[PDB]
């Protein structure tokens, strides 16, 4: 639906945006709140009552499922299947200028980033945080472009940090900016409060064939109205709130944290680039779409159980044995997962393992993956938990893999970035696997199950 | 090009096909010359003199990699990349009649298959062996068809094995064929001597989505010319030599073999059901194209090491880090596998492996799992054996797997069809992999390698 205040009022009409008045700290009380709500499950909130501020902090947008779904065209969770159809299928734009984004520029030395409420997110935080930025850059020697969400910590008046990790094509892109033009500043534009469209094609991964405003804005019904920015060639998106230019001095990084992560713990200190912002350009009743993280579950986190909907198709066309594919919140929301499967042959939950550990990316770090047949139900911790305890011999059925790619921030593998994984393989054994004769195990009747549906309500407990 | 006996003529025009008019033996003769040719590496052999017989009988024609191209379009073994190039990003028929397979047809009791001169392989087989027939059957409940090749025991006057294989979704047929209408006969059709743009497609993998009558007739230049069967409503291709028609009847089986495998081993009498051929429908000087398999090398392990340089775009695809990939035809020519790649972070080569292990069907039974750096040629021991030797440390850098999918016949494998895999990381150790200094290889001038090519003839040794 057209342009973030356009998405905006769809909820509030349906009791599902918040309208709090009360004055509110960006520093850790915005945050606590958003957590309460979250935790049990209440709206998303916007906040016309920053402490000592005046411009709204929009927090815990897509907090729940349901706020993911409409905001991607639909009402059913279900559909987000068919967002997923679409990214293994495929294995545009449109310009504006005095367009809403620019109406308002502050450049040079009137850059005070101290005027936005930047959220202080946590206990021993560093400086306040700017989660929410949607980070454009380009490539030197091609023309195709990149987005990205990393955490923007407000170090100096106009001066901010740019935490992106090696990997990303973000990164790449500046790296090779270095490369071909030495000593040369690199221009970067991190767009604020944007239309959902573009906002959920942000956290995600795109075959490099496809631009993410083309991806993104066709998750809409509408082509996506962009922009030239003012002090650079890059662009932005129009729909924006506030939009910041500058560029990164070649060299230049400060101390970055600590940050409490989705992780539950603090990152340490260690040092990353200064992004210098020449312009702040924004609209009026312009507002800053922002966010957290903490030990889950978070909005990331749920955010990730949305995604996670999206891949089970790229999973399930690889992998038809798969029923059902998911990975938990309380384990950060990457770091276990169940998968269920069909199961086709002795050994088959090892093909299954090895897949989940390589085939994509995101699951190359997954340090535990418990498998199990289809009568399991993958999102319910009574049945994973009764599958591991009846089916499985532990020493016999477990998985132990060594010197595995790991995360450089977990401090739990004994080396850093380098670590070991478990596969836990609870399904039914058939022979060749075991000796003994295996367990019936009691199936519910579908009839049963389907008749005392349509029973539920009409009998209210 | 065209029809078998099109392709045929290319051959011999450019030394690529023999003609040996003296008397061969069917049992075992035409096969140990085969295996000389082969060995050593010489064309392809046609044989108007079978001994006590007539019908010429073809081998050895994919017998070495330039056999393979040349049947589908080039002359480089490098456009072998290209045919599957095809199948990852997709991710078309012709019927005639008097058309030349069907000239002369032979029903009834006048059927008698001692009359073709099947191939018998080795010292203790079984009967003589119908090696290369491009069995077509249909799903009862749909209408898109299924190729295969299987090995064809002559047991009786017109009676023959359907050696399937379980899986094959040609096997699924049959099985949902007893399903649906049961005690119900069973309509089969078995092609001979056919084209090479349908015989290099009934070796090899395709998606569900498209026939392979419209992949295999598109690796030529030209639409499939098809046929209907005289007893049956399924479709045998057109450019045919000899057409089977039968069907199985239920319940019916024979025990099969001992024969030898290209695992250089007898296979143990095992039982498997009964083709039973009502016509056989032939042309003229219509041939019959054959093969063999024994302790490898053989013509399905070139085919093989043909078929894989069609696999690594697949793989690269998915992969990008795979410089290289390549299964030994010492090795049965899917056991053992080496891959090289460009190692972007300590543990890198097991996500390698496991990909290796679980991404293709193909590669799932596979043992042996050697990953090194791109500057090991995975196509020499050379390099791969001083791989191992300098660049692991070997109980710290072995993956081993247990109790994973293995093959139902690797008598190695402590139950039936569930053993283990190793995986070999003998890619140099970044640090965290390792805590010593590692050696700088010696690394050669891709500059001096040049020149020396240019002068490599004109110097002659």
């Amino acid at each position: 639906y057209n342009d973030l205040r356009d998405f905006l009022t769809l909820l509030e009409q349906q009791g599902e945006l918040k309208r709090i008045t009360l004055p509110v700290d960006p520093h850790l009380e915005i945050t606590e709140i958003a957590d309460r709500t979250l935790r049990a499950g209440g709206p998303a909130l916007l906040f016309e009552n920053p402490k000592g501020y005046s411009m709204p902090v929009l927090c815990n947008l897509f907090g729940t499922p349901k706020r993911v779904a409409m905001g991607m065209g639909q009402e059913d969770v279900s559909a987000l299947r068919e967002v997923g159809k679409l990214l293994a299928f495929l294995k545009p734009t449109k310009r504006l200028r005095g367009a809403p984004c620019q109406q308002k520029i502050v450049s040079g030395d009137d850059v005070d980033l101290n005027r936005i409420p930047i959220m202080t997110c946590w206990p021993e935080d560093a400086a306040p945080l700017i989660t929410w930025g949607l980070t454009v850059t380009r490539g030197p020697h091609k023309e195709r472009q990149n987005l990205g969400i990393y955490r923007q910590q407000l170090i100096g008046k106009n001066k901010l940090i740019m935490r992106w990790l090696s990997h990303r094509g973000g990164a790449l892109d500046y790296q090779e900016w270095c490369a071909a033009h030495p000593g040369e500043r690199f221009p970067v534009s991190v767009a604020l409060g944007a239309d959902p469209a573009t906002i959920l094609g942000a956290v995600t991964p795109v075959p490099d064939t496809l631009s993410e405003y083309a991806f993104a804005g066709l998750l809409r019904g509408t082509k996506t109205e962009v922009v030239k920015c003012i002090s650079n060639d890059l662009e932005v998106p129009a729909s924006a709130e506030i939009v910041l230019e500058g560029y990164i001095e070649q060299g230049e990084t400060a101390p970055e944290g600590p940050y409490g992560d989705h992780t539950g713990y603090y990152n340490e200190v260690d040092s990353f680039p200064v992004f210098t912002v020449t312009h702040i350009t924004q609209r009026e009743d312009a507002i800053y779409h922002s966010t957290y993280t903490g030990r889950p579950p978070d909005e990331p986190a749920v955010l990730g159980v949305a995604l996670n909907e999206v891949f089970v198709p790229i999973l399930q066309k690889q992998f038809p044995e798969i029923v059902d594919f998911y990975l938990p919140p309380e384990g950060c929301s990457y770091r276990l997962a169940v998968v269920t499967i069909k199961k086709q042959y002795a050994g088959h939950a090892k093909r299954v393992m090895m897949g989940v550990w390589s085939f994509l990316r995101q699951f190359m770090y997954t340090k535990f993956v418990i498998v199990c047949d289809d009568d399991v139900n993958a999102r319910d911790w009574n049945d994973v938990i009764w599958a591991i305890t009846t089916r499985m011999d532990p020493a016999r059925d477990t998985v132990l893999v060594e010197n595995t790619p790991i995360d450089y921030l977990d401090f739990a593998s004994p080396v850093s970035g380098l670590g070991s994984k478990m596969g836990l393989d609870a399904t039914n054994k058939w022979p060749g696997e075991t000796q003994r004769e295996w367990g019936r195990p009691i199936k519910k009747d579908p009839d049963v199950v389907a008749h005392i549906d349509a029973i539920w309500d009409e009998l209210a407990i």
